[PDB]
């Protein structure tokens, strides 16, 4: 059962898509093996990981040394690879140039 | 007079997501109620920023109007000092004060 969601906003690539997030490691990448599978050449095969230890705790975001990077939107900062980021409800993140928004979900 | 672009103001603790259409000419971003893009938040200045669009097919020019809390380009992260023109890139994100928005050029 999904305990969060990453919304990939619509844009020139096409319509909005929501990706369910689950307890444990949710890898963001350009592969169908990823919890957040993003079929864009600018996303790396293993781009980022969102690790959710507990439904009652903030997910932890890390970039995995991607080519095009992961950026926090506010305050606007590149997330250096391997540095942990506590993801807040409603927070925007950029994977390469694609904005995404995290939301914690009910079941 | 059809819209030529639009700004998507993302959801947050302030409220739900909402869109603002953008037209040829000056589109004023601000707290004042008669702004083209009226953002009803106390941290936004009355006349905050302006997005000027000269042709359907030419990128908008964004400038800050001497706002109290500023306008920032999200990627690459940069404060936009009052005066300086910024060529607004399709799909990119902007912060007015602490509120992130996304620009879209419309079909």
């Amino acid at each position: 059962e999904p305990i969060g969601q990453l919304r990939l906003f619509s844009g020139t690539h096409g319509p909005e898509r929501d990706f369910p997030l689950y307890l444990g490691k949710n890898v963001v990448g350009r592969s169908p093996d990823c919890s957040v599978a993003l079929p864009f050449p600018s996303i790396s095969k293993q781009h980022a990981v969102i690790e959710i230890s507990a439904w009652n705790k903030a997910p932890i975001l890390q970039d995995c040394g991607s080519l095009n990077g992961t950026q926090i939107v506010k305050p606007p900062r590149v997330l250096p690879p391997g540095v942990s980021h506590r993801l807040r409800d409603q927070e925007l993140i950029l994977f390469a140039d694609f904005p995404c928004q995290y939301h914690r979900l009910d079941v």
